[PDB]
This record gives structure tokens, C-alpha cells and sequence, in this order.
């Protein structure tokens, strides 16, 4: 396969694409932007102006299998063609059974057969425009379509590897405490799957407090029905609903994994505010609260991926990033700081603003992606090490101090919009990227005096070779008292090589 | 003849031009803009930028017959030539005896002979710059000139049919309770024409309340002088004045109809405010109040056409549009909403902003006319059916609900300027055109649940074939909860094909 | 001579240039703009953009005769050359003895010999930077230089006639009650010249009140010294000072007139405010107060020309324009209204903004001059007749009514900046030029009704032929109720041909 | 040598470059702008737009001798090459031991050997990032590197003379009362060098009051230790610290002077406010207070050069300019007035805004340098004479009166930004350059009347020949009452030739 997840020596998961470490400097199209060849093809030049290396774009079941057993390859073919012609990799979003909780992208022939493909019912007993995750017929039909899609991708792309990941479904779940379908009501009475129980036993001290605290308040049982093991409440309802979604979607993924295994992720509509109960967000989706349930149920899903539109960026990405869950953000705001934070602080695989085609001639964002592209080798090499950090000022913060081997770095912000990353490349050498901040280097050991030795500004050329544009000194470094990450001027992030010394 | 009015199966009158249904996406030039070949010819490129299919332009008697019996074809010839070269049809306005009530376009040789062509007198006894409608000499001279014009048009245009309609005179009437000319005073004493009496008898329950109520308050007589049948008052004065105008102008039209019958309309200066008595507007013109008198008197005039500059657009067009009177608006404001309302709600033949050459690079208006042009076949096919409506928000309105077969449509406005039209093309299919509104589809029958199935955005190509630009779903339809008529973006009206379904 | 003043049948003086009536649509350069060939030549294209037919430009004595008896033809030659190449006539300003009262343009060899060329003395006894008009040596030297200049112009221009007028000196006089030079003090005691006395006798009832009232308060004597005939006061001082200037400058002109007689004018710095006594303005200059003295003394000076920078334009031009003194304005503001007023109301020979090279791309002024150029034949033909008037609104005015044969014209202003002219070309025909006003035509005789018959907008082509651009009617003339002088649109003055009629 | 300092007949020092008087119309690059060939080469076209004749640019020791005994000629070679190709001379700044007091440009191999190259110690005993001026090893290493640099310049530039001056080090000194290094503490106890004593004896009445007053308050001794001759205080500390710096740097210069003597200057960080004690500015630098110490100690340094960023420009330049110290300003603000003041009032050798590459398309500054370039021959010829002055209005000033031979000049300012210069070129002739001021010429002798005779505006062509663009008179000189230095218009300084006369 031309795309694979591989753990490095620091325990960090890396994307390896066509034999090399690859980070998705990505963007996701608006939902309807890949619905015709002509509309998509109008976008490619726009996208290139932003220095993307990867485009996230949907394939809709309703278009792909417009009558049962009849498959239309037009949109996937043109999508791969245009990606190749314009220098992009693709992550394919499968808008099948569910997108933002609902079934609006299911085929006309699925929608119209509510007997074969039964719907979620509300507490009021109303069938909604959502296929129930307890419907096995729907599971099989989606799975067959998805597999056919992936089979096709292998048949047209197994050598080039334009397609480097897959997202089955999109932000699944129900805006309800539970599905009131008869099948759902019967499932709630069943025994808790052993696979869940054993997962909880084996990984107890690393479990989500939201799961552990509910398990333990019911006596941490190793058998029983859902209401026995987890009590009769909103959480028990959320847990078995989540188990169902992860299980349905795991089967869908399994079918693809058997014929052409690519990195696979499912994305979640986040718990928007901290008191929100399941169903105010999509109940069943892979929010961090239920991460353990998804891991237990869905081993053919590699990553649980947050869609982040909220301002509390650093806390959110820290919440989703775990040893068993690399950070992968398929939908976000068009804010360069976020990118630098995700890649530098958390070794992310992907950063991707949503509706990216809208953001053409966001010059600063484009130049940010240019600089990140220059740094992909260096970032890759340091994923998971304590020698790489991000930099991102949040309102009300003024400085960040960190230890890097022999040195203490004091990062002070010169403007509200201040961001970058810092890599220690040698005992007395650092690469600093970004804008609107300063770095003071001092000695960890107080018997010694540490100082900047020399500073160069520059970039990496197309061969990956460092080229200095200036040796910064005098005013430009306050006579080596400080690194000023002023940025590249046309202002956008710069790259600075700093040597230090101890006397 | 290459232009004709024909009633379809729904009882709606259609313009059939060169064998096909035609709707005038029109504009009228400023009054003096066709007075030389050079000034007119300077306008054509401007007009094309607005996507007109039809130009309304005057021929002035004073220029056409500058000495009695001598005819100058220069302006009509160049007008037809330029229309052909720039892809426009023409409706010819005949500024003869009267324009905005007055006789300023009559030839020098008519103006200067007030014995042969006697004037209206005021109550003070003053002769004004208006030829009296009781002057038979003036009737004959105008009629002869008009016929000569039309004879010429046949001789140069009978095959191509560049000229598709005729407007004899322009907003006729007097700013007076009545003409005080001796002939006028003698006419007021005469017997009411039987043709009027019989019209009133035959069409009593469909008569204008303004006419019926006056007739019935005088005892609904079937014989007598004007003051007998209608009482001695302002209304009796207006009625016999109107009879005179319609009769004079009918004779003028009759002469043309005999040699080359084209759709013929007379236009009115509207009753500007509801209390206004005859003479505050031109007394004698085809305002809706006297529509029955004009129909009775002038069978060679096909349509009575309002000139609408007032904001109460929907009430006005509803007032002029009758089973015997299609809506045809030769003069209006340059407001796209009005166009969509007139064509969609009332199956109008014509919408035409006045001084159109001024409005070049009114981009939104131009794109509106582009979209209407795309829809002419579909609009044509649905003229007079209960499956086509207009959409136009007025201040203080928030929604419009309508029944369309099995579905209830709730139209909600997203901005003040919200307009379009809606056609049901199938039991479960709709075409929605416009901007700044949303449509919710639900089931008429409350035992059933109705929903959007699929939504496409697109347009009709030059062959008249539908071409989708996107399948709208997800954010673009709130996951098929609603049709968002956002418009085509460059914002101007869009076209959306919606399929629905019942479960 | 290729330029001459000739009185027409209405008593009006006309400029006849190369055999045809010519009106100077003129501009005067800044003072130093003709001081090198290179600076002047940089201006010609600018000037052409303003549609000038005539440029007023200086020749400075100091440059022309830089050593006594040595003459430098460079600047006059290049000036005539560039005028020819760019389609302009020239009026030559001779900055000799005096410019704005002073002698700053006299040659270095005149300035430095205050014995040979004695100065004006102040009352304090100080010699100033002004050559005394009582210095005969200075008179002769200036006269010889001026004649040499004109001799040269004949020698290079007698056939083409690029040079069409001459201005000897520039705004002469002293900022003093009188010259206190010994020669001046001796002149004040002399007998009043008979030529003055006889002029006063012969033209008594047409004399300036300022002169007559002083003469008559001293007993209207026919002999005596200045203080006898005019009393011992400021006026007597001004009169004999003025006599001296006019006499000195007449001799200068006489020398030129003998070899090559061209229209010759002297220009005055105006009495700036009504109480100002001689010497607050240049005492001796041809202000209107002393017009009779200049006429008496200086028969080789054809015209006394006001330099008008003040806002009271209509009163000023009425004050300078007399039967023996055509209106000629060599220096004015760049205001088109002023031009139309001067040419239309007062049949002026010249209108000329000062520092004209500054005003390039004053579009409105340029288009004004274009329209005047079109009208020169028609204006010429009506100079001095009661069938041509100007139009110019001043603050606080609202209308102007005039009688033109059978018609009464009511001119009503539609904006503050409203101006043009009106010519009756036939008993029932008028040409109206301008902008921002309206004209109502009614019958002089109240037994008759007068009205507009027809209105055309247009212009005169390069052959001088009228070409209509539109027949204005309907909205454009309120149905012949009024002429609307809206202007040519791109707004600037238009030309309108109006026919009228009486019934 | 192709560049040399030579005293003219007025006692003024002139730069003679390639055989001719040369004034540096200069600019200094930002500190890091000559750190790569590519960054420098990006600037040349920018610099040419400003009409510089000279660029000041650094060579950094750390780059030039990156390992001991290994020399890298890349940056000096490319610098000379680009200067030649773009028409500039160079003054080379040697950023060696010290730049703005500190040692940030010393080689890595100097910084890292604090035993061989010992640092300054603070009063707290801390070694700082400054090489001590008492370190002989550092003196020798710097001197050897500097000499190698100059040897190279001779080897590549001895014929062309692109390099016309040298600045060893940059704003030297310590932010301390004294160096607390053991060597520094031992030096403070030593005998005052005789060379200082004798200098003070010989030049007593011309000594800086700051030095003389301290010497005399300690009894004006001719022998003793520093604390004996100058007391035990801050001044004694500053004096021996300054002696040390001047001595160290003199040795560095001496090595170069032996093989290739060019004009050499050292620049100072100014006493920023009048109460500031040594160490608030760099203690040891050539501020004016210690000018005598630098002259005594450092005969191989030709000029002590102020870096002026403060608004008190006229007082500062008067303070640094002495008979033994021409004015040379290598760092200043980009303000044209300053340039005119320095060159005109004080016959400066150099005016140079800092960060000049930033100021491209400062049009006014560029045109100022154009005009100065035109005047270099005339300025050169009048350096040190009482016939050349500067003109520069400071806030709160309104006029300046000066005597120039027979004439009194009253300079009155017409705007805040008013500046230029004035040269008397003959008994009755003046050249006035500048903008926004006026000059009134009157007679020194009150028995005589002095006046402007004639005024020309113009410039010097590429051959150095005067070319008048206009003879200014009339309005342009108020009829020779005044010279108006209005400027060249596109507004920037003009050049005006004025002749005057006495009667
Ligand atoms: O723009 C809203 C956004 O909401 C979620 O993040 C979905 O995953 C996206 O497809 C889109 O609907
Ligand atoms: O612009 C005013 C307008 O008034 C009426 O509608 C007329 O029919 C038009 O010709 C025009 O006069
Ligand atoms: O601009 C002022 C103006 O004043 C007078 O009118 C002069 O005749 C002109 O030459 C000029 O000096």
C-alpha cells in the first residue's frame, strides 16, 4: 500500500506515503464542492495558491451507487485525475449512512425503503431522516458500496497512491438520549459485549474518567446488561449507542481493510460546551469522552479525529491526542497558529481548514503552509520527542518558559497573533519557526552562562537544503541578547537557525 | 403574422413569436433616445449587457410625417436594422395624437392648424396643448399616419417579425373633469352607446365596482343620455371622456389590424393615490377603474397595460390582470423582484423598466434577465396553472405558505430583497428560482411525512438543456431540511431543481 | 495686416483675423512661463486640452534687449513657432517699463542707470523700483525696443498673422498719490493739455461721473493748471498722473502702429473696493474712473482692458464696456460662466483665465470652450444686437425675464452654477447654449398664446454645419412646456435649437 | 591612494576621491543587510532610486575570519562588485571587537576562548558579552584581521578606489562606570600617559570644558596616576577607559594605515540627554566630551563621527565640528533638511541615513540628493568660507538674518519644513538652494539701496553646466522684492541663481 501508519522510536505514529514521512498540510472542501466534475475542477488553481499538499473531499453514496448494484466512477476518477495534475494527495470522505448525524447522502433507493432500512425513532415515536445504527441491512449495503469504492481506488491508484487515507461516514450520532426504534430498545437490554469489559479491565488506569467513573459507581461489574454494568441513566444510553455506531462502522472499514488497507479515521462533532449531555452533540460519535468505547469496538478504525471550530484549541487537541490516538484534524478554522501548534506541540498527522476553497489569497495562511512544507523533514524526524514544541499565544498569556537540554528558553510574545514551533536539532543548535515572538536562551545550570552564539535567517530549498538569507546580528538580534522571530516580509512565519554556547 | 396572442389550455394568453411562446424581457428607452439614428445606435451594446430580448422604443408622428402626405422611414428602418443586428425584438410605441395626455409629438402642421385640429378647452375656456378626442379630423390623420407606418413595417418585416407589438399613443387623457370644447359639451348630452349598455348587461357580475356602483345608483338604466344613465357628476364625465378616447384609438388600431394585425396595447398613467379623482391622473386613459369601458369601446386593442412606478406592486398588478386582460408592463422600475413576481405570479407577457439604457452594468438586473431567459420555456408551459407562483418579499412580511399538490411549501425570507419563482414540474419535483429565501417542504396529508429527496443547482444551456453545476447537500441544504435559494455567486438569482418524497 | 478691429452694423467692434470674425477663447500664461523656450514648449499639449484658440504670453524687455542695441529674437521666434504648430493665435504682452506698477522687467542697463532713467520718488523722498512716467529717456528706449519687436513680428508673421494683438506694458501706475520726482512736481504745475479740455467739452454728457463731478466742482474751466481746473486734491493728482502714463504709452504704441498696426490694449489693476483712493490701486492705470483721460491721451491704444479676479463680475464688465470701449478681458478666473456672460451679454472680444497652463483637465472649462468655438460664427453675427444675451446666475438671484420680439423668455435656474447664452436667430427660432437652467417661452402679446414647437439638441461640426443629436420632447422638455438646458453629458454646456409658435 | 583628506585654503578638510573633491551623499544599510551576497544584491536598484553616491556597509569579523587564519573574501568582493556595477562608492564598517559596545560580531573562536580573550566584568563581578579593551590578545587578533581585510581591498581596488573610507569598530564603550576586570583595575592605578598630559598642555585653551574643568579642579598636574591627575570619581574612570579604547583602536588602524592609508573614522553613540553620566551611553566611545582624549591617543583615526538620531540637530553638529574634526555623519534620520544643514552650514564630508534601503521612494529625499549632487562642485569650492551657509527652520524660529559682503539676507520661512543652503558666488551673485523659504536682499551700507536684479531657476546638467529653466520675475519674485525658494515641482528643493545690485 502506498500509505501507512508506522510508529517511530519515540512512540509517535507517522504517516508514510510513497516510502517517506508525510504530514497533511491539508484543506477540506465545502460539502457540495465535489458533486460535479466541473465545479471541483474550477477549484484546483485556487487550492494550489494555498500550498496544500493534501485535499480532503467527499464521495457521496447517493451519487456513487445511484441504483442498487450500479456504480458511477465519474467523480472519484476525475478527483484523482485533478489531484495528480495539480500536485495534491487526497483523503477521501465517505458520506454514506451518516453525515452530521443524518442520512441525507444515502441513495434515493435507501431513503425510500424505510422497511428494509429502518430509521431512528424519537422519544415521541417519530421516524427521522436518520438510518438507525441497529439496522443490519443498512450496515451491509453501506459496507458493500464502500468496499466497491475502495476496490476501484486500488484498481486505479495502487501504484501512484494519490489517495492516502479514508474517512468512513462523517460526524455520526443522534440528537437524542437514545434511539427508540424497537431494535434499539431491544439492544439496550442485552449483555455488555465482553470485548468492552476486557478492554476496560486491561486499560483501567488509562480509561476516560467519564467511562471509568460511571463503571465504578455501578460496582465495576464484569458481566450484566447495559443497565446493570453502567446504571439506568443517560451515560448507559450513550455507551451502548456508541458501541453500536463503532461496531457498524468497523464492519464497513473491515471490508475495505481486507482488500486495500489505508489509514482510516472517523471524525466527531465535539462536545460544544462542558455541561452538554449526549444528544446535544451527536450521541454515538467518537468524542473523547467515549474514546475507549470506539477503541474497543473498532480496531479497523485507526484514528479518532476532532473537528475543531472552537477557540479553546490547545485544551481540545491535548484531549484527543493519546498514545493510542495521534492528533488528526480534518476540519478546523483557517488560522495558521493552530497549524503550528498541532504539528509542533502534538506531532499531528493532519491540519485542515474547512471550506478551504473560500480562503484563496489568504496570503499569510499560504506562506505558513509554505514554511511548514519546508520543515516537514525536520518535524517528521522529531515527532514524539521532547526536543520539539509548538508556540501559540492565547489571550491573557504573556510568556512560556521551557527546558531544552542545557538551555532554558523564555518565549515572550510581541503581538496577540504570535505562533511558530521550536526544534532542538543539536546540543547547541535550534531551529525556530514563526512570527511575533522572541526567544531568550539561558543556561539550565546556574554555574554556567548561556548565550546565543549566532543566528541565521533562511529556508529550505526544493532539494531540502538549508539556505541562509541573512546572518542576523546587531539590531536584528539586540546584539545576540535575543532571537526575534519577526517573520518573512513581503508578514508571515520565518525560519531561524540559532547556535548557542555555554561559558 | 410573426407575432400573435393565443390562449393556452389554462385560459392564459401567450405571445407566440416566430412560432414559439415568447415572453418580453424588455426595457423601454428614454423618450428622446430614438429621435436620431446616431443616438439610438450608440445604445445597442449597453442594452445587450442587460440580456434584454425586446426593446420598447417610440416612433414620433412629428418625425414620421413631417409634412402632410410625406413620410420619413429613416428612424423605423434604422431601428429595425439595429434590433436585428443586436438580437432584439421591438415593440413600437406610437407617439401620435397624445403622449402623457398632451399633443407635443403631433406634427408642426397639425399643431399650427387649431381650426382643423381643435384643442381641448379648460373650464376657464383656454385651449391647451392637447388635441381634443372629439376631433374627427385628428382621428383620421393619426389613423392614416399609423396605418402607413404599419404598412411599411409589413413591407420590411413581415418575414423576420422583428416588430412583435404596437402601442398606439402613450398614456392618454386630460388633467380635467372633462373637455370644455363645444364638441365635448355636445357629446355629453348624447345617448349612451348601446355597445356600452350591452357590455354592462352581459358582464354585470364581473364589472369594475367603480362602474357598476355608479350605474346601479342611477337605477341601472338601459337607455338615456350620459347624465341619465350615470348621474350628473365626475364619474359620468369620466365615463363618456373614456368612451371617446377608446373609440378614437380603436379606429386608429382598426386601420392597422386590417393590413397587418399585431398584438396591440394602450398604456395608462395610474391612479396615483386612492382618493384621486379623474383628472388628477389623465382622465380618459385605460386605468383599471374604466377597464370595462375600454373593453367595450376598443376591440382592436388587445391589452390595457399599466405603467408602474409605485411601491404597491403586488396589489397593482393583481388589479390590472383579469381573464380578459393579461398582465403587460411596458414601463416599470429597474427592480428584478418585480420581474419575477409579474412572470411567476401573474404569467405576464412583458416586464420593462423605463429608461433602460441608463441601467447598463446593473449586474444583478442583467443576471436576473439571464435566469429568466433560461426559464422562458418552463414559465411558458405553466402560464395560468396553479403550479407556478412568484416570490417577492414586501416590507413587514416574513413568510408565505402555499399548497402544491401533495406538498405544503413554507417560503421564509432571509433578507429584505428576496424574490424568485416556483414551478411544480412533477408530482415530486419542483424548480425554484431566486435569491435570499428558503423553502421548507412538508406533506399536505398529515398521515404522511414529506421531505426533500435531492437538490441540484444549475441552469439551462443554449440548447435549452438542464445542466447541474452542483448536487447541493449537507451544509448547503441543512442536510435536506430546507432549500436555500442563495443565488448564483460572482449575488443574483439561481435555479434549483428539488425532488421530494413522501414516506 | 492680418488682424484688425472693425465696427459692424450694430455699432459693435469685431476682431477680424485672416479675413474672418474671430473671438479670443483665450488663456494667459503665468508670468515666467515664456522665459525659456524649453519651459514654454512643455506647455503646448496642456493648452490644447483646454480648446484655446489664443494664448496670451509675455515678451520681457530685459530678455529681448539684454544690452542696449542688441536684440534677442529667440523667445518671440519659438513662441510664434509653437503657436503655429499647436493651432493657436497669440496676443503679445510687452513687459517693458512697467508690470504691476513696477519696473522689474526693465533691462539691467536701464535699472542700473538711475540718472538716465530716473525713478519714481515716494513722499518720504525714496527712489523706488519703478521708472518715472515723466522720464522721456525711458519713454524713448521702451518705444524703440517695442518697435523693434513689432518690426520683427511683421518680418516673420505678416502673412500668417499668428500674432493678432499687442498689450504694451502691464497694469501700470504707482502705489502713491503722485510721483514726487522733481519732473513730476514740475508737471503738476503745468497747463492742462488742450486735448483733454476739448475731449471733455465734446463728450461732456458721456463722461465718467468721477471726472465730470470733479471738473464741474472746480467750475468746469477751459484753461488753467491742473490744480486750477481740477482743484488741489487726490483727484487732480490722479488725473495728471494718468495723463502722463497714457501719453508715454501712446508714444510707444504710435511707433508700432506706424510700421505694423495691430489691435492694441492696455490692461488695468482694478479699483479693488469702492472707497479705494488712487494709489491703493496703481494710480495712472486705465481703470474705468479715468477711461476718458486714457481715450483723450492715447488714440493709438484701441481698448482699455480690465483684469477681473473679483466676484462682482457682471457689474465690472458693464462698467468697462462702452460704445468706445469693447469688452476685452485678458486676465480672469477659470470660470466658464464668466466666459458665456462676457461673450453673450457684452459681445466681448476676449476672455482669458490667468495661469491657464495650471488648469489643464479642467474638463468642464475645456468643454465650455469647445461649445463656444462651435458658436463663434453665430455669436459674431449677433454682436451688438438686442437678440443675443448672456445667462449667469449670481447668489441670491432666481430668475431672469427678457423680451425677444414676439416672445417673453423666463430663465429659471436649477442650480447655483447655471450659465449660457441665448440668441434669437429667427422670428420663431432661438439657439440656447448652457447648463443648469430652464427657459419658458410665452407670447409678448397677451391676445396670443406662445409655445415651444420643437426642440433639438446638437452642435456645429468642423465645417460649421448644425448636426442634431436628438429631438428633445416628452420628459426631456416636459412635453414642450419648457427648454431644459441640461448640458452635454460624459456635465458641461449644451446647445439647443428651439422653434416656437403663436396661435 | 584613490581617497584622501586634504585641507583647503579656508582650513576646511576635503575628501579627494579619484583626484576630485567628493562629498558622501550617503546611506547606511541595516546591520544584517550585507550578511549574504543575495540579500545585499537585492538592494542595489532600491538604493539607486535615492541618488546615493556612497553606501556605508559592514564587514563582520565573524564572517570574514570564521576560523583563525582562514579568511573569506566572498562578501567584500561581491560588495565592491555591486557598488561598481551600480555607481556607488563604499565606506567599509568593520564590525570587529565591538559594535554598539558589545562583542556580538567577534568570531565563534574568539567568543569561546574567554581565557585568551577576556571579557569586561560588571561591578557585580559578572563577565559580559563584551571583550575587554584591556585585552592585548584581542587587540592583536582584531588588528591582524582588519589589516588582512585592508590588504585585500588594496589588492582588488587600489586602482578603481571604490572603497573611499573605513570605520574601525562601531560605537564602542561599556554601559558601566568602568571595567572591573583585573587588568582594568590595574590600569586605573597607572601613571597618566605623557602623550595625554602634553596634549592637554599644548591645547589647553581649546580643550573640552568637560576635560579641562576636571583637570584644573585636581590642580592641573603634569604627572601622577589617573586618580591623582583627575581625582577619584566617574570622570577619571571615563577618561582612562576612553584612553584604553582609543589606544586599542589606534593600533588596529595603524596596521592598515601602513599598507593602504584611507580616511578613517570612529563613530559614537551620543550622550543622549545632558545629565547622562558615562555608562548610560557607551563609556569609552568618541563622544564630544572626550574628543581631546581620542585626538591625543589615536592619530591614525582621522575623524570622530556622531550618530545622530536626536532632534537637536544644529547644536549636535556644532558640538562635533571643530578645526581638528570635520563633520562626518555616518548614521542619521532620513530628513533632507539635515543634509542641507550639515553640508551648507558645516561643510560636512558625509550625511548618511541609517537603514537607507527602507527609504526607497522617499521621493523628496531622492530629489534632495539629486540637487545636492548638482551642487557638489560649488559646495566643495566654498567649504570653510563665510560665503556658504545652511538653511534649516527649527520649531519656534521664524527668520534668520546674515551678512554676505555688501548685502544683508533676511531668510523667512513659509512652512515648518523649510531648508536649503546659500552660496555667495560673486560680489553681486548668489546661488540659493532649497524649499519653503524666502530671501530678502538689502544693502549692508545704509547709504545705499540694495535690490534683486534678476532671478533664474535651474540646475546643473551632467557636464556640470548651469542650465536655467526659467527667468523668475513678476508673481514668481513679487516683482523682484524677494527670492521665493518654492522648489522643483512634480515638491522638493530647487536651485536659484540671484543677481543683485546697489544704487
Ligand atoms: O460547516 C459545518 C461543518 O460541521 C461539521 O464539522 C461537518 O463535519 C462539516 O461537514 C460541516 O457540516
Ligand atoms: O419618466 C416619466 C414617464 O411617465 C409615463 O410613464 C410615460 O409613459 C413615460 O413616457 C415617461 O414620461
Ligand atoms: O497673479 C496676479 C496677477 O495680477 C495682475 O493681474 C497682473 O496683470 C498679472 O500679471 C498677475 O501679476
Amino acid at each position: 500500500v502506498p500509505s501507512r501508519l508506522v510508529k517511530n522510536e519515540h512512540g509517535s505514529w507517522q504517516l508514510i506515503v510513497n516510502g517517506k514521512p508525510f504530514i497533511m498540510l491539508a484543506g477540506e472542501l465545502h460539502n457540495s464542492s465535489a458533486s460535479t466534475t466541473e465545479y471541483l475542477n474550477s477549484l484546483w488553481t485556487s487550492l494550489k495558491t494555498l500550498n496544500l499538499n493534501t485535499v480532503l473531499a467527499p464521495i457521496a453514496w447517493e451519487q456513487f451507487e445511484p441504483q442498487e448494484g450500479i456504480f458511477d466512477y465519474t467523480l472519484i476518477n476525475n478527483m484523482i485525475d485533478g489531484a495528480r495534475k495539480n500536485g495534491f494527495k487526497l483523503s477521501i470522505l465517505w458520506f454514506g449512512s451518516w453525515k452530521n448525524g443524518e442520512s441525507s447522502y444515502a441513495p434515493t433507493w435507501v431513503k425510500e425503503d424505510t422497511k428494509r432500512f429502518f430509521r431512528v425513532k424519537s422519544v415521541e415515536g417519530k421516524e427521522i431522516e436518520t438510518i438507525s445504527p441497529f439496522c443490519e441491512n443498512a450496515m451491509k449495503a453501506d459496507a458493500k458500496a464502500f468496499k466497491t469504492l475502495v476496490e476501484h481506488i486500488k484498481k486505479v491508484d495502487q501504484a501512484t497512491g494519490t489517495v492516502i487515507a479514508l474517512q468512513p461516514e462523517n460526524e455520526v450520532g443522534i440528537f437524542q438520549g437514545m434511539d427508540y426504534s424497537k431494535a434499539s430498545l431491544a439492544a439496550y437490554e442485552q449483555e455488555v459485549p465482553q470485548a468492552l469489559i476486557q478492554y476496560m479491565k486491561k486499560n483501567r488506569k488509562n480509561l476516560r474518567k467519564e467511562l471509568l467513573s460511571v463503571w465504578e459507581e455501578n460496582g465495576a461489574r464484569t458481566s450484566g446488561a447495559w443497565k446493570t454494568v453502567f446504571g439506568d441513566n443517560a451515560w448507559s444510553k450513550s455507551f451502548y449507542t456508541t458501541w453500536q455506531y463503532a461496531t457498524y462502522i468497523d464492519f464497513i472499514s473491515a471490508g475495505a481493510k481486507e482488500i486495500y488497507p489505508l489509514p482510516t479515521f472517523c471524525n466527531c462533532w465535539l462536545v460544544q460546551k462542558p455541561d452538554d449531555m449526549p444528544g446535544v452533540y451527536p450521541n454515538g460519535g467518537p468524542v473523547s469522552r467515549v474514546m475507549d468505547i470506539w477503541k474497543a469496538a473498532a480496531p479497523h478504525i485507526d484514528v479518532l479525529a476532532p473537528d475543531i471550530y472552537l477557540s479553546d484549541f490547545k485544551n481540545i487537541v491535548a484531549d484527543y491526542h493519546r498514545a493510542d490516538n495521534p492528533l488528526l484534524i480534518p476540519e478546523a478554522v483557517m488560522k495558521p497558529a493552530n497549524a503550528f501548534w498541532a504539528f509542533g506541540e502534538h506531532s499531528a498527522l493532519c491540519y485542515s481548514p474547512f471550506g478551504i476553497e473560500d480562503g484563496a489569497d489568504n496570503f499569510v495562511f499560504a506562506q505558513s503552509y509554505k514554511v511548514l512544507n519546508e520543515l516537514i523533514p525536520l518535524i517528521s524526524e522529531h515527532q514524539g520527542s521532547d526536543r520539539m514544541i509548538g508556540v501559540m499565544k492565547m489571550p491573557g498569556e504573556s510568556e512560556r518558559t521551557v527546558t531544552m537540554g542545557d538551555y532554558q528558553l523564555c518565549i515572550k510574545y510581541d503581538a496577540e497573533d504570535a505562533y511558530g514551533l521550536i526544534i532542538q536539532t543539536g546540543k547547541n543548535e535550534f531551529v525556530v519557526a514563526g512570527i511575533n515572538f522572541k526567544v531568550y536562551f539561558t543556561s539550565t545550570d546556574k554555574k554556567k552562562t548561556g548565550y546565543i552564539k549566532q543566528v541565521w535567517e533562511g529556508g529550505y530549498d526544493t532539494d531540502g537544503e538549508w539556505k541562509a538569507t541573512r546572518l542576523l546580528n546587531g539590531d536584528e538580534t539586540y546584539h545576540n541578547a535575543v532571537l526575534i522571530a519577526k517573520g518573512r516580509r513581503t508578514w508571515s512565519p520565518g525560519i531561524y537557525r540559532v547556535t548557542t554556547y555555554l561559558r
